[PDB]
C-alpha cells in the first residue's frame, strides 16, 4: 500500500483522489442542526452533525450539539467528533463526556488559533481555578498536567455536581500540529495515538473516546482515520486489504468533510504506513 502512495505521489495525483473521495461521500440531512434556535451552537456553517448520528444530550432545554457518533462496526471502535467548543457550549461539551461515559479527550487544534484569537477555555488552566458549568450542573478540576514536546496530558476531574459522583478524564492534547500544512513527518502524531491507546481512552470498556479540532473534521478526522486503519490491519488475515478511501468514506457516513484537505488525506495515508510498519513490529 505503500508503493501506491508512491504512485500517487509520482502522479501528482493527491487532489484528484481527494475529490473523488468528497465526490463520493454520503450526503444525509442534518435538520436539526439547521434549526434557527441551534445557530448559536454552530462554530461553522459548513460544518454540522448528520441527523442519524448526533449525539443527542439527555437534559431538557435543547438535546442538540455539534456532535457526531463514528461507529466503526469492522474495527469495533467508536469515537465522537465535535467542533472546538464555544463559549456557549462547554457546558454542554461536558455534559455530553459525562451522559457518554467517555474516558479521553483529544484534541488536535491550538486554542491561540494560529496568532489569531484565543477560543473559549473548556478545560481549568489552574488546579486552584476549576470550572463550574451552572447550566449543565458539572465542575471540572485541572488534577495534574505533563507538558511534553510534541504534547500535554491533563488529568482533570468532572464532578456531576447534581449526584456527587466524580470521573477521572484524561486530556491528550497534540501541540505540535504545523498553523499551515501538515508535519512533514508522522512520528510524533503516531507517538501521540499510541500514547492514548496505552492510556486505555479508547477501551471499549468506556464510552467513545471525545475528538475535536477547530471544526472536528480535518486533524480530528486525521486522528481517528488513522486509528481505524491500523486496527484494521491488526485484525484482518491480510492486513494488504485495508484501503484508507474506503475506510474514509466510511466515516464519512456518520460526519461529514473528515480529512479536509489533499495534504491532509496525503498524511492520513503516510502515517497509516508509518504505523504498520512500527505496529509490524
Ligand atoms: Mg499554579
Amino acid at each position: 500500500m505503500e508503493k501506491e502512495f508512491e504512485q500517487i505521489d509520482k502522479s501528482g495525483s493527491w487532489a484528484a483522489i481527494y475529490q473523488d473521495i468528497r465526490h463520493e461521500a454520503s450526503d444525509f440531512p442534518c435538520r436539526v442542526a439547521k434549526l434557527p434556535k441551534n445557530k448559536n451552537r454552530n462554530r461553522y456553517r459548513d460544518v454540522s452533525p448528520f441527523d442519524h448520528s448526533r449525539i443527542k444530550l439527555h437534559q431538557e432545554d435543547n438535546d442538540y450539539i455539534n456532535a457526531s457518533l463514528i461507529k466503526m462496526e469492522e474495527a469495533q471502535r467508536s469515537y465522537i467528533l465535535t467542533q472546538g467548543p464555544l463559549p456557549n457550549t462547554c457546558g454542554h461539551f461536558w455534559e455530553m463526556v459525562w451522559e457518554q461515559k467517555s474516558r479521553g479527550v483529544v484534541m488536535l487544534n491550538r486554542v491561540m488559533e494560529k496568532g489569531s484569537l484565543k477560543w473559549a477555555q473548556y478545560w481549568p488552566q489552574k488546579e486552584e481555578k476549576e470550572m463550574i458549568f451552572e447550566d449543565t450542573n458539572l465542575k471540572l478540576t485541572l488534577i495534574s498536567e505533563d507538558i511534553k514536546s510534541y504534547y500535554t496530558v491533563r488529568q482533570l476531574e468532572l464532578e456531576n455536581l447534581t449526584t456527587q459522583e466524580t470521573r477521572e478524564i484524561l486530556h491528550f492534547h497534540y501541540t505540535t500540529w504545523p498553523d499551515f500544512g501538515v508535519p512533514e513527518s508522522p512520528a510524533s502524531f503516531l507517538n501521540f495515538l499510541f500514547k492514548v491507546r496505552e492510556s486505555g481512552s479508547l477501551s471499549p470498556e468506556h464510552g467513545p473516546v471525545v475528538v475535536h479540532c477547530s471544526a472536528g473534521i480535518g486533524r480530528s478526522g486525521t486522528f481517528c482515520l488513522a486509528d481505524t486503519c491500523l486496527l484494521l490491519m491488526d485484525k484482518r488475515k491480510d492486513p494488504s486489504s485495508v484501503d484508507i478511501k474506503k475506510v474514509l468514506l466510511e466515516m464519512r457516513k456518520f460526519r461529514m468533510g473528515l480529512i479536509q484537505t489533499a495534504d491532509q488525506l496525503r498524511f492520513s495515508y503516510l502515517a497509516v504506513i508509518e504505523g504498520a510498519k512500527f505496529i509490524m513490529g
